[PDB]
């Protein structure tokens, strides 16, 4: 099958309406991939320990947050990961879906590898390189259907496939965490100089050691140029994702109080009846009156989260994740889990930009009703008295354990049986799409890194690597390795299907839509999604869930 | 049937998707109407002659454009007209359709009158008015199925039903043009004082006199409180309306010339090959070279129209209508038929605004490819020489017949076999929807006042009026009329159905959408479509055809 | 006390409500709205902000 | 066009199960609305005296 | 946030903003629901709605 | 008595109505107090604009 | 899933690294002026994102 293609390139997004507002979005994605031989032929147990006593080391006082120490199993295999919005839709698609649909769900996933080509490189004189075809050479493929091997979402480290169809990409090298004891003590710059920082890493433990190899756990297919490989279709079992945001906060839940009379002019206000004589209910029985702020609501929309909370286990210190909610007027970023990420040119960064530094963006939850304005928050002693003297009210300013900047809001946890909140927004195009659930008896109500969590087993990971291309001289009992310089290219097609539903339209007023404009320096300027004079592209994160929706 | 309702109020817009992108938009509209007795009991042949010698009269020199003289047949009947976008959709609907659909067409029309109530007014002392029910009184209804009577689109004079469901409306009084000779001579302020202006109006002519009465031409239904009336369903036969605009002008048609090399940097330009050596075709064979401007295109997109052309017939002088096209960069309003209209509070004007003056708006064609920039236009003598000396090129500045402001562009007609242009845009909410075609052997390719012209016979006009409520003393041989003061209220429900198709999405870049914003003083500020503190509404014209589309 | 209550339209819901013992798992009974029909007088102008109506009221079971 | 009924009836199906059917009827009074249209009303108690929000420590109000 | 003890010079920020595009929702009964007109001889029924809720214990712990 | 704030304004976070104990810590266990009119319970005889008020203490003792 | 109270800590935000003693609460610091009561003693980290294993069975007691 040498001179015949084994597949079809297709990167078009097709919409099929079944009627009644239901839509079958079928996203085809194809890319040309490049795979080079592994630097090492075997599996390595690598360790990373940044315990320098200067700069961003862990030995310098107060540098816990900079910790990067861990151990990993480095494998000669590579992973083909397309789990990221940017791989399947072009900007316009995302816009169209966000502006017209109100619901979206995963349906099925399929992939195939085809048109494999393997080449060898040899030298010449002047020295120039020459490229030849190794027709008989092959490429190894493996598919972990049952997810035996460690799950490693490439989207988390901007290592998925490129978001540009006409540009080539490459698979990310496979590696996974290995257990290793890790202890690091807490210190501050103010902390005494004589104080010694404990920075330790231990030996591999029997109770937690897990070394897996692709060779020993999965069946492997060999692909020569005339071969091709298919995964067959996988069926998703996940919950629908709302494509709208909520705005009603506790202050907007239920029957608004009855105004006494209609405003007298277009600029006037209206007044309610006296607090003392108004009907209603409160949960503070020390005061005989009702007020929008004291009034009993059905439940609590949103909640206070501990920030910037760091916890520690055998592995080391780590920042506890927080539910991405609205950052409010006050713009309390860390308190409401805003997410900031850095990515490469393959995933959005302007191709024109130069320097090692990646592009960075901070994602602020679309929803406006579940965030928390730490500044304006406060707790009043009871029996409650209004107004309260400084000794019967704890607020932002007040300091905990005599620390100027540590306020109660930093360690306050408001989560409770009455807490209700929306689901994290999907992030085009850098966002991860689906995720494997944690194998623990008691699971989390959601994940921060992805909108769709597989209730059952998630689609299996696709692994590839070049077959060792040996030379004429080879000795097994020698650690020395000689291999012919080889590399390969091949195409990848994937088919992701969604089930989506068109939105209803009942408000009298026009609704907020995701648009583009011509105003210079505007975030939504058309010029950002067009090519430059030399073809440089730029794909910034797009808004989503533009349309508002009743919460109650 | 006294104490039982005879109909249902319904003003909701329902979307039914049949699949494949086809949609059945069913717009229900209902209003409460008020009808008072006619000032006169009979038909009158009224004349209007503004021939004053001062102010806005026709006798003052140079005041032709101010002419209002004409004759009309005033009838005691009223017309219920709902032919206007604003009657059927609330703002959001229009937005949703414009942002998601690409095609729209009329399907069917139905209407009914119900819950009729008639009341009489009598006096009292202090004097106050008392209102009583006249159970036995009735209201007259007539439907002109075959359009025998003169067609009178109420949308043209902002006299259709109100665009607000929760607010009452009233039918417009029926009246129609009657033939009357009319002559008015042309003069200018500069024109000699002794010069006498001829302003004449003649006697009714035998060859063109047409006096119709509702009573003699249509069957009339009498409705007492317990009755109701239905039109049955009418089926439209019209062509589809594109919901996209075009941008390609003659300069963007076909194969762009081949650049020599790609730009060297993101700020650089690229160059084509020398005019003298470039391949291509032109229609000017005096010069041996091709250029984007000289290059032969398939046809002519858009064309030059005579403005502000006034023509005259027996009836009088009148401004010749022009095809609504883009007003260009130059913003030549009158040259590209921009439409300006003035409307009342019932049809958009801010309820808060005070003063007799109506609200005014100027509609500029959405399309950007068929307009004409009169300033930059010009004609070159042939054989053509480049560059041309002042004597071989006619441009804007040059004056016709020694008149400083009259340039060739004012009387230039570019229309020809190669002319191509888009259809006038629909205008929400003041725009007319459908229109009766002119009963002439050779018809116009379109109408300026409406997007849908009925190929066959248009829906018939609905007429109403109160039945003369006589008093105890009545004499036929007397011209004197005595009637009991009476008035009535009744509901009107209408059902208009459209067939529309969801738009495709293929561009890489996000597309322009109709949105709303929070920026103060912005034309699209949300605050414009919300009520005021005392309920004052405001409905401004909304954009349409936001999405661009290939022309070739 | 309130008897039943509509659940909050949020992906992650609360384990209960404080204001009511019964929360509808599905969609709650719909709200019933009423109002008097504008009872107009003999003189009426649409283009006017002024409103004149006959004093009216109603009773029903 | 209807029947007034405000009695509570208990129907025992046996095994301790009961079908409580509560009938409720009331005579209602409806007057015309003060305004004929929809209004976007605002309430702002930002007085600097009494139970206003401008006075120090009066958030709860 | 402020307290009575809080310094007098301290200024209390009390603000209310303009209607936002992202969260504005204006609904009208007329535009969203079908409306029935009832004259004296008419009447109106909702038909039966079926609840789907969990049982409520009538005992305390 | 926890107050939190969003774009809308400050508000008292609701709490699960439980027993108020021997100590009678009302606000700490979400006791509910409400004010109502004559149509809903208040003594018809009572006069003055002020409504009748009652504080509900959870029946449960555990 | 365990927790090493000693190595745990909370950093004030906006977060700065490294933090001066006033913008980081750690084990040592005392609550309400009590030498041995540290924040970790009354800190509740439970939340929607919490996941953990099931208690182990204990043979033979
Ligand atoms: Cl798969
Ligand atoms: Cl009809
Ligand atoms: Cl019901
Ligand atoms: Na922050
Ligand atoms: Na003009
Ligand atoms: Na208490």
């Amino acid at each position: 099958g040498i001179g015949v293609s084994t597949g079809t390139y297709d990167n078009q997004t097709t919409y099929k309406f079944l009627g009644d507002g239901w839509v079958e979005i079928t996203a085809h994605a194809s890319r040309l991939l490049h795979l080079g031989m592994p630097p090492s032929e075997n599996y390595c147990r690598v360790t990373v320990h940044n315990n320098q006593t200067t700069g961003h080391g862990t030995k310098v006082k107060g540098n816990m947050a900079y910790d990067d120490t861990h151990q990993q199993i480095w494998t000669p295999w590579s992973l083909v990961d397309a789990n990221a919005w940017g791989v399947w839709f072009q900007p316009s698609d995302w816009q169209f879906i966000q502006n017209s649909m109100e619901s979206l769900n995963l349906d099925s996933l399929s992939q195939e590898l085809f048109n494999v080509v393997v080449k060898t490189v040899t030298e010449q004189q002047g020295a120039i390189k020459v490229y030849n075809n190794d027709l008989t050479a092959c490429m190894m493929v493996a598919l972990d259907s049952n997810n035996i091997l460690p799950y490693t979402p490439a989207a988390q480290t901007s290592e998925t496939l490129g978001f540009y169809p006409w540009k080539p990409t490459a698979p990310a090298p496979y590696r996974y965490y290995f257990f290793m004891p890790r202890q690091l003590s807490v210190t501050s710059s103010n902390s005494a100089e004589g104080t010694q920082i404990t920075d330790t890493i231990g030996e591999p433990q029997a109770l937690n050691s897990q070394f897996f190899t692709i060779e020993n756990t999965l069946p492997i297919t060999l692909l020569r140029t005339g071969d091709e490989f298919t995964t067959g279709t996988y069926i998703f079992n996940t919950d629908p994702l709302k494509l709208t945001h909520t705005w009603q906060t506790n202050r907007h839940l239920g029957m608004p109080p009855r105004i006494t009379d209609l405003p007298t002019s277009d600029t006037a206000t209206a007044s309610l009846t006296a607090n003392g004589d108004r009907f209603g209910s409160t949960q503070t029985q020390n005061v005989n009156y009702v007020t929008e702020a004291l009034r009993t609501r059905p439940a609590q929309i949103g909640f206070m989260q501990p920030h910037d909370n760091f916890e520690a286990n055998r592995g080391g210190p780590f920042k506890v994740p927080v539910v991405p909610l609205d950052i409010t007027a006050g713009e309390d970023h860390d308190a409401n889990g805003a997410i900031r990420f850095n990515y490469g040119k393959q995933h959005g960064e302007d191709w024109a930009k130069q320097g090692a530094a990646p592009e960075r963006y901070t994602w602020d939850a679309i929803d406006s009703a579940a965030g928390r304005d730490t500044a304006r928050c406060f707790v009043q002693s009871a029996p409650i008295s209004i107004p309260p003297n400084q000794n019967q009210i704890l607020q932002r300013e007040d300091a905990i354990a005599g620390r100027t900047n540590m306020h109660y809001t930093n360690v306050f946890n408001s989560y409770g049986p009455l807490s209700a909140f929306p689901h994290p927004d999907p992030i085009y195009p850098n966002g991860q799409i689906w995720d494997k659930e944690l194998d623990l008896e008691h699971k989390p109500r959601l994940h921060v890194t992805a909108p769709f969590v597989c209730k059952n087993n998630p689609p299996g990971q696709l692994f590839v690597r070049l077959g060792p291309n040996l030379t004429d001289q080879f000795d097994p009992n020698s650690t020395t390795v000689s291999r012919i310089v080889t590399y390969s290219t091949f195409y990848w097609k994937g088919i992701l299907k969604f089930k989506a539903k068109l939105r209803p339209n009942l408000t009298w007023n026009p609704v907020y839509q995701a648009t583009t404009d011509s105003v210079a320096n505007s975030y939504m300027n058309v010029k950002k999604w067009l090519p430059s004079a030399t073809g440089n592209m730029h794909s910034d994160p797009l808004i989503c869930r533009p349309v508002p929706h009743m919460t109650y």
